[PDB]
């Protein structure tokens, strides 16, 4: 597998704050994007099946991985809204180019489908994997860890995640399924060492789910882009899981309707970068070649 992390980080002010991002190679783009509690590291063992297919990029979400922090925050900092504004300026700063290929993940997939669907001309194809592809009710929401997840959207959110730092420490390695080593959990708690507002995104991300109708702003947003993923013809790849978590029953029944799109199934849970990531490299690299042909 390997926990050293993929290129080198590189930084760029967006809106007055600095982002880090990974950026390597030349041509068009090949996006990922993490999602919650992870950063560009979670995409260290994929990207390199990509090599020489495009200029391979991964983004730190603002307030997570090497990116800086939105001082003063609070319960009202971090939401969907805030990241897209950033995430939104750090690709126009990219210089992107409009044969881009997005692979997310997670939040990332939130943010990816939402600006896919924003600048659709734009876009070459799409790899998701454990998305969020359409509003959900909490019997869509996996039964093992439905009252945690009840739990960080209450007033006992704070204590868990805040002070506890249980979305990196218990959740993620929870929907691994393999033993992280000592080097790959740090670089995953690296941002949030430091309890307090540090670790709010990871708490704040988890209110923002779509789930039963709240948060309304959220839930219209992947109303959105799942009625228009669901007849546009751009190419998809569909890497599902088993036993998967998020990307299952009802959710997985209607990603399955999606138009032009390509469906493998790889060994994980819901973080299964780190289960599967040669198979997951390999299938991207493949519909990137089918891509971009010679
Ligand atoms: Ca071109
Ligand atoms: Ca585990
Ligand atoms: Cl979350």
């Amino acid at each position: 597998l390997g926990a050293k992390p993929f290129g080198e980080k590189k930084f760029i002010e967006i809106k007055g704050r600095r982002m880090a991002y990974i950026d390597e190679g030349t041509g068009d783009p090949i996006l990922f994007q993490h999602g919650n509690p992870t950063s560009s590291y979670l995409w260290r063992n994929i990207m390199p099946h990509c090599a020489g297919l495009g200029r391979l990029i991964a983004c730190d979400l603002i307030g997570m991985g090497d990116s800086d922090k939105l001082d003063p925050s609070g319960p009202e900092r971090y939401a969907y809204a805030e990241h897209r504004d950033y995430l939104d300026a750090l690709w126009e700063a990219l210089d992107l180019g409009d044969r881009v290929v997005l692979v997310v993940h997670d939040w990332g997939s939130a943010l990816g489908f939402d600006w896919a669907r924003r600048h659709r001309e734009r876009v070459q194809g799409i790899a998701y994997m454990e998305a969020i592809a359409m509003p959900i009710e909490w019997a869509d929401f996996p039964e093992q860890d439905r009252d945690l997840f009840q739990a960080f959207r209450s007033q006992a959110g704070e204590e868990l995640v805040l002070q506890d730092n249980v979305f990196v420490e218990q959740v993620l390695p929870g929907l691994i399924l393999r033993p992280l080593s000592e080097a790959e959990m740090a670089a995953y708690r690296e941002p949030f060492l430091a309890a307090g507002e540090a670790r709010r995104p990871t708490l704040s991300w988890p209110r923002q789910i779509p789930i039963a109708g709240t948060p309304a702003d959220v839930v219209a947003i992947a109303r959105d882009y799942a009625g228009w993923l669901s007849e546009s013809p751009i190419p998809k790849l569909f890497i599902n899981a088993e036993p998967g978590a998020l990307t299952t029953g009802r959710m997985r029944d209607f990603c399955r309707t999606w138009p032009n799109q390509t469906e493998i199934t790889v060994a994980g849970a819901h973080f299964i970068q780190e289960d599967s990531p040669d198979e997951i490299g390999a299938a991207i690299a493949a519909f990137v070649r089918r891509l971009r042909p010679a």
